[PDB]
């Protein structure tokens, strides 16, 4: 869920508050982006949506709140290295590996403060 | 067209008024839907929508009217069936089939009455 | 961008004002639009946003301002012939490209005055 | 229903695509009808919208879908002419009758296409 | 006033709120009209608008708070019946009768819980 | 037209400006309408909305700015008496008359400042 | 309710009508307001919207319509006098002493009429 | 965090998806309420709001993201019981308390459908 | 007034410009905050903001322009100190605290620049 | 004022409605303004706005409804010629030669049906 | 700054308060004005709009807070008259003056009630 | 147009990306004027307008995308330094050169970190 990709931030990138700094950056990190990602980071972001873009469509992705903002997955995060653990409900699982992905991705990005709430008109 | 669509389903379902059962069931039944399905019947709308997400770039569809909405084909309901008998008109033959697979899903799918005017902000 | 755009388009239909022409054209033309293309014309501008789409994409384009609208590539237009002149920036070759096909589209298809200013509730 | 509406259109006036000559022309014609009319074809729709306002208070008129524009009546055009063929319900002979006068009065009427795509602001 | 609507229909109708069966029942129910009426319940709604039209027209109803909607008449509920007591001021009686007539005419009416919270957008 | 409204009222009213007071008076005078009138003036100003309303559906008014708000007709004003001249032109001449029965009421109507800029959402 | 209170008012400051006095005055009469209270008729109102606020949080307030705007109460005004004859329904009681209380209070303030229809921008 | 209470609503009440029930009910359940109470369920729901305002207050809570909706606090679901387990950070306290009150107080509550998605211009 | 208390700063903190560091600092400082403070200093505005609260419901503070925004008090500033000078006026006396605290509590607490430009989104 | 305006350009453009053609063209003609003339009419109409811009200025203009929207002018038209004849009233002097001009510049410059209800984003 | 001016109208006007007379007078006191003045009050609005417009392109103004809003200046009021004492800072006298010369401008002109609370769609 | 201008910057001072530095600096740069100039940089943002004001006006510019926003001119950045190559078309330099100067100045001009993302709030 939301919170646990929050965790997972906290995890390959410790020190620094995840809603404070990718909630709204450049295009994609945030919420509805669109254009084209002015850096790395932003395009974790872009490459996340689509992930869950995906996870919306799997077939095993069906029921109430099995959404990935709200579906409660099952990972660890032991000495900076993140693992899924689902094996029986699959959407958790996928939805565990687009947070995994991203929160990896962006712990191998440039982060730049200027592109901290980045005016999206520009993003065209 | 819509109207052929609900008449499509009356046919395979004759023991319900459409517009009052599937027109804001779930997260895709009914006017542009999003997040992932709520049960099978939500599923069966988001794969509506995705064919004729399909129809408008299939290369036999061009010209005036010749979106799902209002496309007018060739059909027929007798016992419950539903054929398609489009032949030379590709792209209304692509759209009926759109129509007659969600119909005959909904039928072939459990009808939950707690999911009807479901709220969607609960679909993310 | 746009305004290189909109000149390439002057470039292959010398005899036109593009703003006046194609940004109000059928289903597609001029942004912002959906459903079924109503002509050839139309697709030349359907087959124009999935390029401006992929372009979002490519790997090559990342930064400010590189998106498809404001990204500025290098161009000519000599003898009603146009030709992209970038080389080792390829995200800005990609877009410049994207409008160069869509102005010799624009310039092939046959153009309906009928469909200028079209209704668009008609998309459906 | 509306649909049906476009086709008598076609049938009385064959020559012309309905949706691109009537769906925004004058003060009534197509949506939103208000002020006077500018012309005899902008009254034939002023009286089609006080022919669907009766067609609403019509105590024939009952149930889902039986507005004026979902509901579909029985109707015929052949060699040019259009007849209004319900007898059991009268709800829809009214439509239909709404619908197949003001078809023959579009074709009746003279049309300005200096009268199309009005500014509706002029008429009040 | 429609304090004391809601309390006449408490007084013909016992077990409802009226606020959860009559606020968005069917086209006309609730405030807010257009369509055609679907079935005798939204009939009794319609018939109550217009009511309400001619209480606005009523030579004897003028001064601040003269509507339908604010003005509060005199009436009684006894026994489950109505009765308005205005005499000197007909305006406050025609509103009070409007309110007492479709009282009335709700509970005689059959109760659809199928058209209770129904789309307007199907009324056209 | 409009301009000549405001001078029919400074005809039977000599001491005043028409747009000064009439402008959004009550719940009827002015621009919106609906509701109750909140005295005499309201009211003639309610029933002069609907003489507009009759005009729209006149016969012979029909035409490019022959509403109300821009068909100028011919009238007199001499000694506080007003008389409407077309007999070309009845559609003028129905204008004329439903400005100077309109004025002529104006005039025998109470003016009470308070009633100025009233909040409308007390009118129903 | 508040045409309750409108009528309160009526009884105890017969010369006016309470929406054109008490409905824009200061900063606080009229609902929907704050900032400093600019005379004893302002805090009046001031108290009164307190008053409110303890009602919505009374124990006995529970259930549709409870609340102070809405919640129809008995009272009744004799010579110049009011009196809330609730009794067993406490929380209708509490409400009918706000509106009593307020409308005694306007009537012992002294009216400032360069405060009526307050800037409000000034309340700060 | 919200998760938490959401968690906490099972543990009192087994087998109902909380978000899927309370999320938008009455007049103080769900995001910013106003005026009174439709019933118990929702009283608890304005009173949990009032220990959030207390929270966003007491002296221990300050710091990044250490508001009601994101703090993440220590609790223990056993049984159907809940316990609050902080003992260094206070304001995760407070906020696991109120959380626990209401999640117990809606346990005791009855929950009625109808009052589900409440119109809440009605909660004045 | 509000000019007063940016001079209160300059007095405590002559190295700032008080409406660079403290016009959208944390989720308190500056217009309207909300949520619980991200520091000491943001603690200080969400204490001033109650005092304003305060000052606005005390009885001294009565009439035009006694409002903590624009009413004018005696102060004064020498060798950083500050003294309210007020007596007299009570209203002035206790705004003047209000802002001599906060300036004090401004200059008594860290400031983050991290925290300036605040996203509120994070404050619930 | 505005009729006359209309009708000057009726004088100086005979076959025309001024209102039908001069109401929203290019980007200074009609209501709005704003960025370069399209052609030379366009720019008779930016030139108009600026001549009504020094008559709000004129120190003869002054009084209620003397601006140039309602200011009733003397002025003639005879064999296509233009006169503007007041002597006592120099505002309205002023104002009908801002007319007067802007007339007779219209009757200079080429009118491009294209440039009607023009898309006034593209004016920067 | 604006309480500056607001002291400077009370010095040469005594019997009024500033923000109840012209913070909304006309077309031009107070905060939006455009149009032409009603009368000669209005004019000294008009007036003092220019000079404030002057004030922001004077060379000798600059940085935070310099503008006629927010700039403090020094000024006498003694005996009735108003002298600008600023000598160094040209800004602050320049404004000074712009608020010395409405101030007198607005006292040696008529006030007339019935332009209070202006209609300002009168101003065109 | 202003993608140009934003290179003609990037020409004359390297390491920014104009986007981050002048977009929402002080109370004129960006576009969104009103205020006085808080800088120096601030004044360059100004008087860019106020060329961009008299473009509009040059009898030389007229025509679909004649504007200083969209009309695309001819110059070089060559060793930092810039030069406008446009001498056919008078407009075309006239912009080129608004550009030119305020690229100059901007280079020229202090740069004040604490000045950008400036509140323009405080530019009255």
């Amino acid at each position: 869920n939301l919170l646990q990709f929050r965790n997972m931030i906290k995890c390959t990138i410790p020190g620094r508050e995840p809603l404070l700094a990718f909630s709204n950056y450049g295009c994609y990190c945030g919420k509805g982006g669109s254009g084209t990602p002015v850096d790395e980071l932003d395009r974790c972001c872009q490459t996340h949506d689509n992930c869950y873009d995906k996870a919306e469509k799997l077939p095993e992705c069906k029921g109430i709140l099995s959404g990935p903002y709200f579906n409660t997955y099952s990972y660890d995060c032991t000495d900076g290295k993140l693992t899924c653990n689902d094996q029986n409900d699959k959407c958790k699982l996928f939805i565990c590996n687009c947070d995994r992905t991203a929160a990896m991705c962006f712990a191998k990005a440039p982060y730049n403060e200027a592109y901290n709430h980045f005016n999206r008109q520009l993003c065209k």
